[PDB]
């Protein structure tokens, strides 16, 4: 294998407006459509310690195709090509 | 595209046996030909901010496709199928 330091970030953008699925212990899943900071549509599986509100929008950020961390974010400070193709 | 938290982490063996190439201010990028723990053949680039010691053994760590990060080890604390390609 062949492994290099440039390090892409990417910020995916999502609407939990489907139902997650139990993980054992203490985990939700959750697969959903998205946007990433460009608007360029993508599909991000991502698990959080609790259940997340039904319509809480969220930043899930990755590095190459790897998830790292989510956060909830509110619908107005998502970037603007984002908030478009959300709403 | 899809994003997952599954993402393949293994340690990669090298030794510093080939001269780093300079980038300036105060860089130096290695690309060295190493081991992972089950004896594969790898590459890896990297940079560093000061010209490592020659003959040096890292362990550096690879997530998926990229370098996250490196420190030197001893020869003894290599798996054995890597202390034999490296010896």
């Amino acid at each position: 294998g062949r492994f290099n330091p440039f390090i892409h970030q990417q910020d995916v953008y999502v609407q939990i407006d489907r139902d997650g699925r139990h993980l054992s212990p203490g985990g939700t899943e959750y697969t959903l459509d998205g946007y990433n900071a460009s608007g360029k549509k993508e599909e991000v599986t991502f698990f959080a310690g609790k259940e997340l509100r039904k319509n809480a929008y969220l930043k899930v950020k990755a590095k190459g195709k790897y998830v790292e961390t989510w956060e909830e974010v509110k619908f107005e400070d998502m970037p603007d090509s984002v908030q478009s193709k959300l709403k």
